[PDB]
């Protein structure tokens, strides 16, 4: 009996399933569902939700669930694009880590211990409250949890300078399938490597990350300028942007959010500079005069204030609120990574289809900088030198447009088909934090599939990790040979050991 086991093991914060919309269960369940595509009355629901309040409670929670027949699901921020943190094709128990959100900062070693329920915003806020000369590289989305984010890499506006979030992890507490509490020394370098980008929900439950805090100026510079132009000018802006974005010095980042709310397009250029406005403006006057950036556009502020700004927030304090939803639309998204420059016709066609769909968006980021200097096998994220751009295709819709779902999905699929010849090939690359099930999936309940799991999973595995896929399988076998931690695209162990 799970409730008996949990009670005896001192795990008191738990709620069983209830169909009552007003129950604590239903509220907790939906509190961290960040993609409404997976909220509806259909879709798998957990038999119980458990909120461990300590690493020991997390350890025993894992032990208890497993004594039953249940599949374990871990949820930090709940931002899984495919809702893999709170859904399962088999009966499951949901471990919600929201009560594990403590940040301990050591200003002397300039490191920090971060409980895996902590959101990026909670982390950013905690850093500012301790220092104005320190920051950390990760996503702009403040409600994204460190649990899944760092586990899958973690790309952000400072990654051209400092690489991924996972690239700056120096230790971690990992709790395995037996509840064993392990640090870097205990888990070994192969497992410690795998958790730094190998994908969440595969290796065990990360209790906490030990991260290196990174030097930032007292004042940095950001700007957000939107250009409402025609497809023809937009195409030329984007065709030049790709070179600027990648070629910029590592102290710079220029990102693009694109949409066509009509059949003209809008382009929002987002810029960041580790320094003051004069060096920032001088650089873009030179490299990108077409943006029409003036002195008034360059805003100086603290690092924390900049990330609050880039997140579309008003104050630094709003970073420390994990339940703040500025958007609440269902969505599906895909991503490409490029090796060769995109011809002008690539952007043209992309914007063309964008105009045909007002609920469609794109997000564009250049790599280069330090992303080119980090070895491809430093951590599981393989897309380093030779990788030019990350291109995200998104379609999102509210509760009014629900019936147009299959329409929206057909659009995205065709956008993706169109971009096929211009982006990476053999294999077509992906990013594990941009988990995409269109690429396929494993049924761990089908014994035929499971026995050939490695070669079946090699499809998406090499797309996410390339040649790092092989080492990940070994690390999986070291830490979870019986595959207690699994989902449709989780790394398979060396064989079926059950
Ligand atoms: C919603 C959202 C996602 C974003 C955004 N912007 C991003 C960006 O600028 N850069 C990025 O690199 N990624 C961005 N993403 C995507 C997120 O990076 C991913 O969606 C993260 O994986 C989200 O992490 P989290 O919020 O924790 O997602 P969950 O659904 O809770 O978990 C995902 C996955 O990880 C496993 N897992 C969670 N917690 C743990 C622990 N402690 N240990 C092991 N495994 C864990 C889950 O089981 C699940 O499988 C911008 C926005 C708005
Ligand atoms: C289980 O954990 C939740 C989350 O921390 C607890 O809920 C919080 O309770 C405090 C005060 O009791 C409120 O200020 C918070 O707003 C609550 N959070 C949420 C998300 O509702 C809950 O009390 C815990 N339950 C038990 C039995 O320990
Ligand atoms: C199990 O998987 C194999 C291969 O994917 C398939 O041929 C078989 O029909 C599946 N079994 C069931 C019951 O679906």
């Amino acid at each position: 009996d799970l409730l008996s086991c949990l009670t005896f093991n001192g795990v008191r914060n738990h709620t069983v399933f209830s169909a009552d919309s007003d129950s604590d269960f239903n509220r907790f369940l939906h509190l961290s569902i960040q993609n409404p595509l997976f909220q509806n009355s259909l879709i798998s629901k957990p038999s119980a939700i458990i909120l461990p309040g300590s690493k020991e409670e997390l350890s025993n929670t894992i032990r208890c669930i497993r004594k039953g027949s249940w599949t374990i699901r871990l949820r930090s921020g709940g931002h899984s694009y495919e809702g893999l943190s709170y859904t399962s094709d088999t009966p499951f128990i949901l471990i919600d880590l929201m009560n594990l959100n403590r940040v301990s900062i050591d200003l002397e070693s300039e490191t920090a211990w971060v409980e895996s329920g902590s959101t990026l915003g909670e982390l950013y806020y905690a850093i500012t409250e301790s220092s104005s000369k320190l920051g950390f590289t990760a996503a702009w989305c403040p409600t994204v949890g460190t649990g899944g984010h760092i586990s899958g890499g973690g790309f952000g506006m400072m990654s051209r300078k400092y690489g991924l979030a996972a690239d700056n992890v120096v230790d971690a507490i990992l709790i395995d399938a037996n509840g064993a509490i392990l640090d870097r020394q205990a888990m070994g370098e192969d497992v410690f490597w795998a958790i730094r980008g190998g994908g969440g929900g595969v290796w065990g439950a990360i209790y906490a990350w030990k991260i290196k805090l990174l030097p930032v100026p007292e004042k940095v510079t950001v700007f957000r300028v939107t250009k409402n132009v025609a497809i023809d000018e937009a195409t030329s802006l984007l065709h030049k942007w790709q070179f600027v974005a990648e070629e910029l010095e590592e102290d710079f980042t220029l990102s693009v959010l694109g949409g066509a709310d009509e059949k003209q397009v809008w382009l929002t250029m987002l810029g960041f500079h580790f320094g003051l406005k004069t060096v920032a403006k001088s650089t873009f006057d030179l490299l990108f005069p077409e943006l029409g950036l003036v002195e008034e556009d360059y805003l100086e502020m603290s690092w924390g204030e900049s990330f609050a700004y880039l997140a579309g927030l008003e104050t630094v304090s709003q970073l420390n609120n994990r339940f703040l939803k500025f958007d609440e639309r269902a969505f599906k998204t895909k991503v490409d990574l490029t090796k060769e420059p995109l011809p002008s016709k690539a952007f043209y066609g992309l914007l063309e289809r964008l105009s045909k769909e007002p609920n469609g968006f794109i997000a564009l980021n250049g790599f280069g900088g330090q992303m080119s200097k980090i070895s491809s096998d430093f951590t599981p994220f393989p897309h380093r030198s030779g990788t030019r751009l990350m291109v995200e295709y998104i379609v999102a819709w509210n509760q009014s447009e629900q019936k147009k779902k299959t329409e929206f999905l057909d659009w995205l699929e065709k956008v993706y088909e169109f971009m096929k010849p211009f982006v990476s090939k053999n294999p077509r690359l992906g990013y594990v934090n941009h988990i995409d099930l269109d690429l396929g999936g494993i049924d761990w309940g089908n014994k035929t599939v499971v026995n050939n799991a490695i070669e079946i999973s090699r499809s998406w595995g090499e797309s996410y990790f390339l040649s790092n896929y092989e080492r990940l399988i070994r690390a999986k076998t070291l830490i979870d040979p019986n595959n207690v931690f699994n989902h449709p695209q989780s790394i398979p162990p060396m064989a079926n050991f059950d």
